[PDB]
RNA sequence: UUGUAUUGGAAUGAGUACAAUGUAAAUACCUUAACGAGGAACAAUUGGAGGGCAAGUCUGGUGCCAGCAGCCG
RNA sequence: UGAAAUUCUUGGAUUUAUUGAAGACUAACUACUGCGAAAGCAUUUGCCAAGGACGUUUUCAUUAAUCAAGAACGAAAGUUAG
RNA sequence: CCACUCGGCACCUUACGAGAAAUCAAAGUCUUUGGGUUCUGGGGGGAGUAUGGUCGCAAGGCUGAAACUUAAAGGAAUUGACAGGGCACCACCAGGAGUGGAGCCUGCGGCUUAAUUUGGAAACUCACCAGGUCCACACAAUAAGAUUGACAGAUUGAGAGCUCUUUCUUGAUUUUGUGGGUGGUGGGCCGGUUGGUGGAGUGAUUUGUCUGCUUA
RNA sequence: GGAAGGAGGGGUCCCUUAGACGUUCUGGGCCGCACGCGCGCUACACUGACGGAGCCAGCGAGUCUAACCUUGGCCGAGAGGUCUUGGUAAUCUUGUGAAACUCCGUCGUGCUGGGGAUAGAGCAUUGUAAUUAUUGCUCUUCAACGAGGAAUUCCUAGUAAGCGCAAGUCAUCAGCUUGCGUUGAUUACGUCCCUGCCCUGUAC
RNA sequence: UUUGGACAAACUUGGUCAUUUAGAGGAACUAAGGUUUCCGUAGGUGAACCUGCGGAAGGAUCAUUAAAGA
C-alpha cells in the first residue's frame, strides 16, 4: 500500500499539478504499479479505508445511517477535514470515561476518522415495558446522573433515546457541557424530570435515592462536589 | 500535339575471342572477323518523411514498455 | 511589559532641595549649503604650517598627459604593551 | 538692490542624438565604424576551493587552477488567475402549522428466493422464473408427382389437418446431403458582451470602456 | 391620491448468422421481510364522540362505433337488484340538497361511549380466473397511542390551516397527482447573525 | 712486451629526487521553518533561525510656510 500511502503523505503537499504525480511522488514499476491497483469527497473515502485494512478480519454488514456519520464490532464513520478532527475529539473523549468506572462501549481503534468500538448486546430503553427490578433501576439511573455531576459533567439529553438495556448502558454523549457552563442548574433539573416522567408515566413507580432510600431523588446543590474536573481533560464547555 | 496501358522492328557495350598492334618479354588500353538483350533477372544503392529542413490527417501492430531522439521532444 | 517575575524599600526606595567628582559627547541653528586625494570633518580663544578660486600690460619658456615596478594614506571590528 | 563675468555643489527646460528598455548634458558627436592613454570580461556550477609563492604575532590579505557536471542562469518592461457592498421565508428574525415518538399505506437500499425484471402489474402488459411445442444464398442425389390444402376424431403437466386414424384436393411454386453469410443485424440530424477609422510603443499592449455624481 | 403605483409566457470501416441476437402455450413472480432512510393517512378526546333536526358551492365529464352519465316506480337491514326515461349536452344526470358548520338531547373525565390495527363467521359486485384473498355490507374481536429527544420542512392575505368535490389512470381497484370551491387567523413590512448567491495586491 | 700524457666508454660504495611493479595492512570512503533585503568584522547554537559595532537601498512623500503706493 506504499504506493497509495505516499500518494496520500504528498499530498499535504501544497490544485494540483500533473508534475506533482512526476516528481513529488518517488521510478519504473512504481509509475505502474500505483495504475495496476488504480485502475480497480470520494477518493479521500474510498481510498483513504486503506489505513484501517492494513493496519487492523471481517467487513461485517450495514448497520445504521444517520445526518452527520454513518454506522455499519461496530464501525463509526463521519461525514472534507473537519471530519478526522470530530473523530479524534470523540475517540478521546469516550476512551477517557472508559477508563473509570463509567458503563460506556469500550473504544478499541481509532485511525483516519474511523472508530471502532464494542457492539452492544440490549435493546432500546425506549420500549421497555416490563422489566423485572424496576426499583432498583430508578436508583441507579438517579445515581449514573450524580456521577457525572461529581466528575464535572452534565449531559445534555440522558433520556431514553440514548440508553440501552444494572444491565443498562449509556451509548452517545451529544453536546455535552462542563458543570461550570452558566446554565448547568437547569439542563441538570432537565435530565431528573425527564427520567422521573419516564418512571411515572410507563412503569408507573413513582447512599441511593427513591423508596428504601432517605433522600427521594437528588438535587443539582446536593452530592456534587467537585471530585474529579474530567471537564479540564477535554474542555467541553464554560472552561 | 500531351498523358496512361496491348503490340513490333531497329541500335549498342558490359563480357568472350581469330588476328594484328603494344612491350625487353608479357598483361591492359586503342583497332577488329565470329559470338553476345524483353520482367532487356545483363534487376543501384545510402539515408529520411513533427520543427530546424525537401517529402504522409495512409494502413496493421504495441503498451510509458520495448524503443526513438545531435537540439526542442 | 502585550501580561508578569527576578530586583530595590519603613535603617525611608521612587520623588523634592543645596553642593561635589569622573569620563564621554557637541542638540536646536542644520540646508537639494561648505571643505578635503579618498577614508572623513561641527563649542570658544591662541600658535604652527599648508590649499583652491579670483585679480594681474610680473617672471621662466614646452618644463606636459596617462602609467607595469615601487611608495604615502586608508571607516568599523580585531591583535601586543601602558 | 540691479546688470555683467570667472570658478563650484545642484536644478528646470530642450533631443540634431543614444539605448533592450528604465532612462541619459553624457550613457551624445559609432556599419557615415580612428583625439591621447591605463585596467577588466568571454554560458551556469565545481570555486575564490586545491596547490606553490609572498606579506602578517595571529586573525588573515595578495596571486590563483583542473578533473568532473549541466541547458540554461540573467536584464528591462507588459497583462493579470485562485475586504467592502448588495440580494433571498429553497436564509434568518417575530410567529403559525407541523415532521421526527404510535398503528397503517407507500418509495428506495439491504436481506431472502427458481424469479422477486429494469432504475393505479391477478391473464396480457412483461422486460423475470419452471416446463412444453413449432420454424438463407452456392455444389452432389431426387420428381411428374417435388409438394400444397382439408371433413370427423385423437395425443401432454402445456395440442393443433403444420403430428396422427381414415384419404381426398393439387402441380414444380420444390426436397435430402456437401461447400465462406450475409444482413428487414451489432457497434444521416437536434436540444452581461466587441469590431471600424484616428492617437501612443520596436513590440505584448493601450485609448475609446473616464476624476466626480446616479440605476436591476 | 387611486380598481390597480401587479402575475404568467451534450443528444439522435470491422465482428456475427441455423432454427440465432426466434414464434407461441400453461403455471409462478413483480406484493416475499431481523432492518436502515424518506413522503404521507388516522389519532391521543369535552374548542369532543354519538343520535335527531336545520341546510348552502365552484371547476369538470358523459352513448348509435353503440351501451356512457343516469332521473322516476317497485323489492331488500345493507351492499345491491329490477322495469322504464332524458341527454351527442348553458337545454338531461344537476339547484351535482358536498363536508366542515348551526340548533336540541345522551355521555362525565374513567386507555372511557376516545382510537379501530389484528382476527373469526356470513352475504354481494367486476372479471376467463379473486387461493397468498379487487372492492362493498352485517355481527363479533378491541392492540399501540396520555401531545412525542437530537435534528428538520413550508409560509406574508381571501394567503397558512381546517373541510369536501371533480378529473387523470381505469373491466374492477387510491391513503396518489392536478384543479375547484366552502370556513378563514396569528405575526413582520426588517437585517446580513446563520446558510447561499452576485459585484468591485500580485507572474501567480 | 713497456714508461709517461691527452681523449675517455664504463664500474663499485654511500646520499637524494622521481617512476614501475609484487604487495601487505588499514583509514577506508562512496555506491547499491524565516518575513525589510544585504556588506565587512567578531562571538554563539546539533541546526537556516541569534547578538555587538560601522555602512548601503538594489525600500512607497501626505499636508503646511513670504506678498508692495509718502
Amino acid at each position: 500500500t506504499d504506493d497509495f500511502r505516499v500518494l496520500q503523505a504528498v499530498e499535504q503537499g501544497s490544485v494540483v499539478p500533473t508534475p506533482l504525480i512526476h516528481q513529488i511522488s518517488g521510478s519504473q514499476s512504481g509509475t505502474n504499479r500505483a495504475i495496476s491497483d488504480l485502475a480497480k469527497y470520494n477518493g479521500i473515502d474510498y481510498l483513504a479505508l486503506k489505513t484501517m485494512l492494513n493496519r487492523d478480519y471481517s467487513v461485517g454488514n450495514t448497520i445504521g445511517v444517520g445526518k452527520e456519520s454513518d454506522i455499519y464490532r461496530v464501525m463509526k464513520i463521519h461525514r472534507m477535514h473537519l471530519s478526522r478532527l470530530a473523530a479524534n475529539k470523540e475517540y478521546q473523549f469516550m476512551s477517557m470515561l472508559y477508563s473509570k468506572g463509567f458503563k460506556v462501549p469500550e473504544p478499541f481503534d481509532n485511525s483516519r476518522h474511523i472508530v471502532v468500538m464494542e457492539l452492544i448486546e440490549g435493546y432500546p430503553m425506549r420500549r421497555l415495558r416490563k422489566h423485572k427490578n424496576i426499583p432498583k433501576l430508578y436508583s441507579d439511573l438517579m445515581c449514573f446522573i450524580v456521577d457525572l455531576a461529581n466528575s464535572g459533567l452534565i449531559h445534555c439529553d440522558f433520556n431514553e433515546f440514548n440508553i440501552m438495556i444494572c444491565g443498562f448502558v449509556v451509548i452517545d454523549f451529544p453536546q455535552c457541557i462542563s458543570i461550570q457552563h452558566q446554565d448547568a442548574d437547569y439542563y441538570f433539573q432537565r435530565d431528573v424530570d425527564c427520567i422521573r416522567r419516564f418512571f411515572k408515566k410507563k412503569l408507573k413507580y413513582e447512599e441511593g435515592f427513591g423508596d428504601g432510600y432517605k433522600y427521594a431523588y437528588p438535587d443539582f446543590k446536593r452530592d456534587v462536589k467537585r471530585t474529579d474536573n474530567l471537564d479540564e481533560l477535554v474542555q467541553a464547555s464554560g472552561f
